[PDB]
């Protein structure tokens, strides 16, 4: 039995160059989907149909995907907005700059609303499909050294996302958030390997001063890119179309309230 | 490609005669696992070493179920809690006995409370396994008129879960909750036909009726039990590795807040 | 200016023996009202009038102090439900038998559901009132070594509060929740000198101790009773007239989450 | 007994010219707080000396406060952010410009934002203050039609303010926010008129009207402005020094869920 496919779906998913960006990507093909993904530059291995070129964080690179959907796609049956992550340097909040609150806001937020204000009303007027917007567990657990305004900017995208499904759902269009706690990522190791020229050494370590740092995983591990993945497809399949409006958590348990 | 399968896994699944329950025994079945289900009486179709006959409201019966379990599976990979459901008359909380609270937490809470007890253990000394504790949206949005004590033991569950949780699943059990919203039973088509005995007739304007009173579904519907199956399979499968201590509510929307 | 008075105020206040309930008691009486309050057996020093014994664990307990209640303050303003506790030992939720979750659920619960019951309606009656229940951290942010029955009862009592804030807000009756993290009792500051007899010593570093196990205490220490009984008297108040159906959480930070 | 003062006291309270602005600006006086408030142009009647001009929703705005709050008061021990609203026209998730987003965060976030870089590093120098951020129900509970952008921005503040806590709470500076739902005030009672010009007429009627919209308020009336500045000035005072990292919810239990 063919649990869950994704054939003939059209799927905009924003950010797949790396981690769980790259796993959405593989593993909506693997399912059957069209898909058009996004980067400021192509990677050299894969094929130029599946990539556009722009610069997501502004609004002409957010005007340029959306027309490149309309003539690569033709049409749009799932969103999944994957961009995200934060630049900021620590020292509180009192370290932030206009510059760093712009910059965390256009990243987390404004390319999700740029998009959908262009996509959404033409699935609407369909009456079918489904957006994912990919929120993160510090919209509702803020770690305040450096990701301050990207939590602010993820609980705003987790409001807006809401707001929209309440618009959107009862004219045929799911609107759901996946909320990520740690995923492990090329960068993430590397990070982990970083905490070892400092106090320790032996990586394991580094990964467990990471995870204090979140407040402990209860899983024990973080998440891979590939089980975001698993999720963004079961979400965004008809094994879910009774699903709207929820935030849907993948963290290994970090979240400490019920 | 087989995205999701259940194959080899023992799965307990209580109260699967109808509704979700009967649809998750069905669809787990489909998925390749080997299940064990209860209900005061075996319904006549069905295969005898499918079912355990047992009244869970009670410990007596809990205690039957426990070593049913034991005897058949022969251990537990998967243990999905579906026992629920409300028999309090109207008037509030006011009109709720001694008798209606001891009734709403022996069906809502004390059943999986006891089977856990006996069960978990045994799959924590494995180092595997998945609970599911099939909850309710009444544990955060509660309605007064007969569902107070409901409401309250379904919150009392939540909780316990999610304690539990932080318990076993560095142990390597992962414990999840799914909360539905209003599913689609014979039970609630009659309800509306009846809500129709009353002021209107049309059903259609029964199922209004009903969903106004729970605020409204923004997805215009309720869940299908076939749907509740669909996200507690995906959560006992190993796509959903990484997900544990959280609950994933399927509603088509009817909580109204982020 | 007399920002807060409870003069002419009559209030039930449960479990005013030590700790908040005393502070309670004794807050109330500062600011004018007539306090009726409960123990298991009459402190020494204090009034007869102020005092009836009953054991709130049980239903005939429960019977006689809303009985007392009536012919003592002839009707009701304010309950503040303050009874509550765990006498569970550790071992995590498979070391729960059946009598600590019935004494976990007779302590945390039962006491206010049943008081409210008897006393509720005439409050309705009259059309003015105000009902606190104080809940507890651990309802949102469980504890499992000890206090798994102790977190999912306080749940229970939280969205029991709830539902019965839908229903009686409307007739003039305000419900609130008071949820209090750690607070310092002679109770807690002998556990701190107990955690020291174990590795350690210091008191400071063992107060340390218990707050690393709840996660961290932002403001770095535990609440006053004074400052519990300051809280509930302002809910209490004229002051919170437009306040019902919410959680006011007192917790110096505690709980992680926004 | 005077329960609750803020002798001594010296207070920045935003957008002080009316409704709950005001209310809390002269119940703070009442108290014995020396108060600095702010509005692009001054009310007649009110002392030169207890107002500065500026835009608030600039940068420039904020720079000319924070200054002027250092020459008036000479250091501050608390601050109320109470600026706020909402400028967008209907039409849904799709009719919000650009212009629309860069307002609504402008006004509901950036101000906050500003402010507390500039004054709450000298607050934790000092080693006590309390920062009250104003939220609003809308941040957790979404309208879609006007106030999608509105109830994004206040989410961020939300969230952007238990980041904040986390940090300077241990440093003893408090950090807390309230959360209004509907506040009485001219412009909402004219509203209330105004759709009445529409179908119906009755005022009553027309508060209905605006009641339903939110899905009811049990309490069957929004909150005054004096009420809001009661709840401001109990967690601005002495009597709260346990409380922070909270959001309290004042809204006449308009928010469903526990
Ligand atoms: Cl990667
Ligand atoms: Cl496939
Ligand atoms: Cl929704
Ligand atoms: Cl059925
Ligand atoms: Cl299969
Ligand atoms: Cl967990
Ligand atoms: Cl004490
Ligand atoms: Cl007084
Ligand atoms: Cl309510
Ligand atoms: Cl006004
Ligand atoms: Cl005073
Ligand atoms: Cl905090
Ligand atoms: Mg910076
Ligand atoms: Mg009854
Ligand atoms: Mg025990
Ligand atoms: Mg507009």
């Amino acid at each position: 039995i063919e649990f869950l496919n994704l054939r003939g779906k059209r799927a905009l998913i924003t950010a797949g160059t790396k981690g769980a960006g790259a796993a959405t990507v593989s593993l909506f093909l693997e399912l059957g989907a069209q898909v058009l993904t996004t980067a400021r530059a192509r990677p050299e291995g894969l094929p130029e149909e599946l990539f556009v070129e722009a610069d997501l964080t502004t609004k002409e690179g957010c005007a340029i995907v959306a027309e490149a959907t309309r003539q690569r796609l033709g049409g749009v049956d799932v969103i999944v907005h994957m961009l995200g992550g934060s630049s900021a340097a620590g020292g509180g909040f009192s370290a932030l700059s206009d510059d760093d609150w712009y910059n965390e806001l256009s990243l987390n937020l404004f390319a999700a609303v740029r998009l959908d204000r262009q996509l959404v009303p033409d699935m609407v007027a369909r009456g079918s499909g489904v957006v994912v917007h990919v929120t993160s567990i510090q919209r509702v657990l803020p770690l305040p050294e450096s990701t301050t305004a990207y939590a602010a900017a993820k609980a705003a995208l987790s409001t807006y996302s809401k707001a929209m499904s309440k618009e959107v759902s009862p004219k045929g269009v799911r609107v759901v958030r996946v909320s990520p706690g740690w995923i492990e990522t090329e960068a993430s190791v590397r990070l982990a390997e970083r905490l070892a020229k400092q106090a320790g050494t032996d990586l394991e370590g580094g990964k467990k001063i990471i995870m204090d740092g979140l407040g402990g995983i209860p899983l024990g591990r973080p998440a891979k890119p590939e089980e975001v993945a698993n999720l963004i497809a079961f979400l965004a399949s008809d094994r879910a179309a009774s699903i709207t409006g929820a935030e849907y958590t993948i963290d290994g348990g970090t979240v400490p309230t019920a």
